[PDB]
């Protein structure tokens, strides 16, 4: 629900269980009053006013020294109000002046959910959602700012976006543009963020917010491996199952900045949006710029509920793929299995092997195009290497189909190698600075996807390939960060170009399952999930590391979105050995699939694959649609444990991987969550019956281990 | 000492107890090798190289994927190298390209200590110091960067500054310019910063450095009350008396940014320098820009030694005032005593009162000029109000001299009120944006001190006033933050103008004691201490709060620099009552002085003033020149306790203020520091004798309290 | 409503060095009999209470001169002294009976509505392995006999304050003197800790004079009042030394406590802050129907340019609307529990507040 009280100039946004409230003050400033548990009260009483030294006053406040935007909580604070905190907006006007001082002009409440020009965004129908659009302006800056709030009641989600219009005659530049700001007049908080590196993404870091700023972001041209564009502000003491917490999630696959600051008056400001670095975005007279969307959510009852709200929002209101509500083929991917050393014949052998085990699809990964026999050439040359494939791609697809198998293929359309026909023809199509030798990464360069001519060339090549046969799946990879950034519009316009290509591809091939990828989870974001129902979660396929990566990824993203494959051991990234069973349990927390040559496996491991596939298919709907619960913290605990629970709470699958081993082992219990306390549940394998209360308070004792890194799955059915 | 090894291209800086080392690598990049305990080793072995996903490579690295400035430790990292971490330098070139990719060109080692154009900086003689100047350049950016390192061996100080030259034909802008970067390849750290507000400055915040950035800064045009331009990076576990810690202190009174970041590879980068916000500094062809100086220091033996190194550096190599080595008059200040409600007669009465108590000087604070009978008019109108003073300023000074008293006066030259003759004549002299009504703070505006004509007008007025008689002391105040910033050069050029005026003033009046002020400690920085031997530490004169403010201030700044006065109770800022004795003990940790009307005091409190002055004068050299030790943490402990120890360790003064009170009190011991373990010390009042070892390990028991907030001073003399 | 004549009324008890065990009224000191004193107090419209310490004996007493072996001691060993007194061996019926009879004579002199039973040292010189347990059986036997003989008596337990603040004593006494520390600021901590197990109604708490006799600290009369209302309430000072303004505060305090007495004593208690760590000591009581609440706050920390401090309430109905009495402002329970209310800015140290809320 969205309500306006014209007398108090208060806007209230209600979800099923939350309330967000803002007010236009007598000077025209849009103040933030409240976000938290549902209330019908007017929360303007929380505002207080004192003469605070060096916190100065708008001219319009006259002699009232107690009114300062350096103290008051705001919806969209800006550089140019006298506020000295981190700010959401900085405009450099047509005379070089950095100032924006925004006053209320008008509003509209609309049924349904706004869409964003050229960008992914949350979507919903006119019954499920409402939109508030508030117009603010600064007549000296000659800017008009449209704040967009999307309210999805059942999901307990409030989205925010911004459109900025130049209303003057000369060009302005947008120098900083956040999508969302939360100002808290009180509270002690921790900041949860998800940091990592290539092949070890999204480790949880949780620290108290001390005085000053905790900040993180990306200027890599991508959302990044290093810091995901996501933040949780948890009230001190909040746990998985109790206490207030707030999320912001950026629906965006490019650069970003997140800032959380505890100020001089013990107030907290949380910002998320575009990075101000390499962002000086020109806006001509009368033109509008759109800031990508942030999904906000609040939980009064801990982190697990907050995550569940995000999972549901992403599955049902971000992902547009038909595969959200369909079985997804269990695939085998050629990359760890063969790297570049394959032929058409060895792809068909992989299909034969995989077919005999119950695998549904073979994915021919990197190495099939140009003269790509290593990673030093051929990106941009998306012509099938028929020498290597021993014939045409059409013939290969048919040979695979004849083994009863679907076919998928890898592409990397944003990239070019110096050693390519494309680069020899068009060296100026690479992102570079004139006169400067560019950074190389994986011995390749980015194509300038801000340029239509560049995108069109590559799009046409990819269409020729995809039109050769029935290709049910594409893995779209992206294997380096952007450098040599030549202008202040490039980072943003590059990503517009990526999304344009992706939209064109998905529209042309609406039955295609598109798996996003960027050296693993280098663009693991809701922007990509708008197009792809799954993203390769990490290049690290070590089961033990995957417990951490998948744990961290679950704070915002649904299990269904996490690409996860059983791979060979010793693991190619770590050298560690894990049992085949443990690899299977860990990879079932995601898409499932395989990425190895099954011909090298023992007959016992081949039979495990057969049984694994049967297990995953049996539980696929539960894993993908069920309510997810983290049952342990793999950074600190003896086990990595999680579970999925059906909507009716009549079925649950519990997964456990042991992380630590000593002699004379203590008994370890796994405590379940999300069941009906008074219901009786049958554990399938053992045939024992337990109340939900018992399972949640005492849990179940794990069988004693006899080897390292042992794993378990337990299924429960309500009687 | 400064050494160059041409074969390894290694530069080593040695202080008495520390070593800092850097290397020019085979591609020309200036890498940071080491900073820590003294060593003659070549520390280049610490550098390691791996192919790290998405950490890309200079073109010049060829096919070597293991070489990345996104991983390697650097002296002066920049935007445009492929480094994705926070960076020290961003240049926007004459074509709009944000890039700087700096390669070694040349160096020089010089005896003595470099000076900075228009800026305060550490100074020393040619025997005490050496300077290393390294020249780097980027031929595409057409920029040349001169890194300056100053080595003060005895002080264990290394300073850093930067000069940036435009070597091309078109204008460039400097968009970010740090003065110092420390890159650590390993280590777990905490970040100590000093945060607050008007009337409560420099609270200590110490938190672990989690993944991501901890950042703080000022865009107030001033160093600020909110965050001091100072940082300590302490290795985890470092205490007052053990463990590694690193300081950076900005010798600058304007805007700044500090960033500490723990990265994807568990490395730490620490930056301090100018703020990138409201900083787009134009540099024409052939012109040079100077970044203000950072003073670095390292201690292997805890925070107390680090602070002592800073205290000594500031007293002996920053402050130029003759009063560093002279008795300073004990003053009484009219502000809390009378506010604006005084006449010449009541200033002379204050002189009479103060003279009878042993006070040396009366300071006529705000209210003497224009028609300044409140804070709503007259800034800019620096003409004596002879109606209010009942005659001329010359006559008033003489009347005060006739009471045996010196005279001081308050000024606020950077400011203007709309209600002033100056503003009616020159409204365009205020900092403002054309067409925009400006922020007001304390109902005043800043004068544009970037303009010579503006400064000259005010300087001439102040000279007329100071030339009326023997004025031994000036308090130069500054009572609001900068807003309505109209161009990207203003923040920096404003401060150049302030320093120019301050230099002119100090040169014209070389016997003047100039006390810096900015609503208390709003510009409590080493930049100001170059001109002023003391700065009004806070407008908060509550003794209990002052224990915290003075504690925090001591981490970098010497006691001698802290303006501190005994004021009346109930305290004007807090309403709290404290004993006269406790106010006295607390204010003696600084300049000492009074700020009350002694005519309102009891005869017993007047006699306390007489005895306080005798005590302060007896211990003045010890307090000002002695080695300072924090003996407790007033945020956590039962007491605020500190001490000063003579250089020979033959004399010590210990001060204690109790902070907590309960019934049936436990015995509290104060443990001393910095004495000779085997020496025998006589405690003066009691006549008891103790070894230094006893005093440092067991300490001394405090007498039981009988009232709240009781204070103590103990003097020890070596036998 | 009542005056309690505390220690000093018996034997020749003119200090704490004699007379425990000699529970005969000092009629010289009282200027007449206890019966006459009670009547004189009744004539002022006041009830009467009295202090006793039946478990104890001083060497300087008639009882000890007659029966030195009645003290707990080890044969041949000089005993520990504490407050210059000894324990009586309450494991012995003959000892208990002697003292019980003396106390009955005193309590039978008039209408005594209240007894404060104190106990001012720890047991030492323990002579056998049954003594600690049997001593306490003897205490409980005496206490049961006393309460049965005098079933209308309000018995306040005491042991140098809260030295036996336990549910065993609360079986007999509806309140226990919570601490000899009557400093309001310290009492915030003591009362906080005591609330983890024990109801507010059980906590003896009095407004006392300043500078406080135990700490030397000064607190406002209002702050002392707010803190002592988290308990029994009462006074322990000479009101003749107070200003007329403080006397009028007492009148208003009593009216306030009596107005909220049922709510404070029977209402659901909530700790709203931790006085060891937080800026305030804050608590509240809420009626069973959640239609009435009293919120109390004592500020603990003071600095310049104060930040706004909010008190977040607990235990209300989220959707109900509550009227704050003094201000007349209305809030939902949800608002009051999630955002709370901003405290008025302080102008002096250790300021206190009470807010009353009524469901509309
Ligand atoms: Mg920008
Ligand atoms: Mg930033
Ligand atoms: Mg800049
Ligand atoms: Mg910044």
């Amino acid at each position: 629900a969205i309500i306006y009280n014209p007398n108090k100039k208060i806007f209230t946004l209600h979800t099923a269980h939350t309330t967000y409230q803002m007010q236009v003050d007598p000077l025209g400033y849009l103040l933030h009053l409240y976000y938290g548990e549902k209330t019908n009260s007017s929360m303007d009483y929380v505002l207080t006013y004192a003469d605070r030294g060096f916190s100065g006053n708008p001219y319009a406040a006259g002699m009232d020294r107690t009114y300062s935007l350096d103290a008051l909580p705001q919806e969209y604070p800006s550089l140019g109000t006298g506020d000295y905190r981190n700010i959401a907006l900085n405009i450099k006007n047509e005379k070089g002046v950095e100032s924006a001082d925004l006053l209320f002009k008008s509003y509209e409440i609309r049924n349904g959910k706004y869409r964003l020009q050229g960008l992914p965004a949350v979507w919903a129908d006119e019954k499920e959602a409402q939109t508030l659009e508030i117009v603010l302006a600064d007549e000296n800056a000659q800017v008009e700012v449209h704040l967009l709030y999307g309210v999805l009641e059942e999901n307990d989600v409030i989205t925010r976006s911004v459109r900025i219009k130049n209303t003057g005659t000369g060009q302005i530049t947008i120098e900083k543009a956040a999508a969302a700001c939360l100002d808290f007049v009180q509270g002690e908080f921790d900041v949860l963020r998800f940091y990592g590196k290539h092949a070890m993404e999204r480790n949880l870091e949780r620290t108290p917010l001390g005085h000053g700023t905790i900040a993180f972001g990306s200027r890599r041209g991508t959302s990044s491996h290093q810091y995901n564009p996501a933040v949780i502000l948890a009230e001190k003491g909040t746990t998985e199952t109790a206490g207030s917490c707030y999320g912001m999630l950026f629906v965006y696959s490019g650069n970003f900045s997140c800032e959380a600051e505890k100020d001089q008056f013990n107030q907290t400001r949380l910002l998320l949006g575009l990075n101000e670095e390499l962002f000086s975005y020109p806006l001509a007279s009368g033109e509008t710029f759109t800031v990508p969307e942030v999904i906000l959510s609040y939980s009064a009852e801990g982190l697990s509920a907050l995550s569940q709200q995000y999972h549901n929002c992403i599955r049902n209101h971000v992902c547009r793929s038909k595969y959200v509500h369909m079985q997804r083929p269990v695939l085998i991917n050629s990359w760890e299995a063969a790297y570049f050393d394959f032929t058409g014949d060895t792809i068909v052998d992989l299909a034969k092997e995989a077919a005999s085990l119950g695998i549904d699809m073979v994915v021919m990964d990197d190495g099939w195009f140009g003269k790509r026999n290593d990673d030093n050439s051929s990106l941009g040359d998306w012509q099938v290497n028929e020498t290597k494939l021993g014939g045409s791609l059409a013939e290969l697809i048919t040979r695979v189909h004849e083994q009863g198998m679907k076919f998928g293929i890898w592409i990397e359309p944003e990239m070019i190698n110096e050693d390519s026909d494309l680069y020899r023809a068009h060296p100026d199509w690479a992102i570079r600075i004139q006169g400067k030798k560019p950074v190389r990464s994986r011995n390749q360069l980015l194509l300038d996807f801000s340029r239509k001519e560049v995108r069109d060339c590559v799009f046409d090549q990819i269409c020729v390939v995809l039109d050769q046969g029935k290709i049910d799946y594409v893995k779209w990879d992206m294997n380096r960060s952007m450098a040599d950034v030549y202008a202040g519009n490039l980072s943003y316009d590059y990503v517009l170009g990526v999304y344009d290509f992706m939209e064109r591809l998905c529209s042309r091939y609406p039955d295609l399952l598109l798996e996003g990828c960027s050296g693993g989870g280098g663009r693991f974001d809701a922007g990509m999930l708008y197009y792809s129902p799954q993203i390769w979660c990490s290049d690290n396929t070590d089961a033990i590391n995957r417990t951490r990566i998948q744990y961290g990824t679950s704070f915002f993203y649904p299990v269904s979105a996490m690409g996860a494959h059983v791979s060979a051991v010793p693991n190619h990234q770590t050298g560690r050995v894990t049992s085949f069973h443990t690899r299977g349990v860990t990879a079932m927390a995601g898409t499932f699939g395989y990425e190895l040559n099954p011909a090298l496996l023992s007959d016992e491991e081949k039979q495990q694959i057969r049984e694994q596939i049967k297990t995953y298919k049996k539980y696929e709907t539960l894993i993908n649609e069920g309510t997810y619960w983290r049952l342990s913290d793999p950074f600190t605990d003896e086990i990595a444990a999680w579970m999925s629970v059906s909507e009716e709470q009549d079925h649950a699958l519990v997964s456990v991987v042991r992380l630590m081993a000593e002699a004379n082992q203590a008994t370890v219990y796994v405590r379940l969550r999300g069941l009906k306390p008074d219901a009786v549940y049958l554990e399938e394998q053992s045939g024992r019956q337990y109340s939900g209360a018992a399972l949640m308070h005492a849990g179940i004792p794990l069988p004693p281990f006899t080897e390292e890194y042992e794993a378990y799955q337990f299924a429960f059915t309500e009687l």
